[PDB]
RNA sequence: ACAU
DNA sequence: CGATGT
């Protein structure tokens, strides 16, 4: 129904679906960019967007801050509420380091505890998530 | 079909 | 138009 001002927003950005994955999360009140991942060579949408919910979790729990992250992606939701994250994209050696940043988040999320909520962003009632990368 |  | 996902 309402947004949730006080909150985090996430998404990511690419350069190819596989292609070049990058991700960020910003102030959903101010769009303050909180923080911002390197480029990654190559990675999918989804690999991407669930690497910034597993982020922002990190990032809340490091200060803690009980505020919920905000995702427009269905998929990435739900591999982290499942922690798996359920990518088809070939494990090669140029997929590896995606495949590695992937991997180590599942195991954060199997290491860790957070009652953050995560919470999907409605853009066909609310326009475009504010960590977007207006691409 | 829905979400990207 | 193509790809990633439930
Ligand atoms: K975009
Ligand atoms: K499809
Ligand atoms: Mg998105
Ligand atoms: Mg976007």
């Amino acid at each position: 129904e309402e947004i949730i001002w006080e909150s985090l927003s996430v998404d990511v950005g690419s350069q190819g679906n596989p292609g070049i994955v990058e991700y960020k999360g910003v102030d959903t009140k101010t769009g303050e960019v909180l923080f911002e991942r390197e480029p990654i060579p190559i990675g999918t949408n989804n690999m991407g967007e669930f690497l910034a919910i597993v982020h922002g979790l990190r990032y809340l729990k490091e200060r803690n801050s009980r505020k919920p992250i905000y995702s427009d992606s269905q998929t990435a939701i739900k591999w982290v509420k499942d922690k798996k994250a359920k990518s088809t994209l070939v494990r090669n050696e140029e997929t590896a380091l995606i495949w590695k940043l992937v991997d180590e988040a599942e195991e954060w999320l199997n290491t860790h505890t957070y009652e953050t909520p995560i919470l999907k962003w409605q853009t066909d009632k609310w326009g475009e998530i504010k960590a977007d990368y207006g691409r």
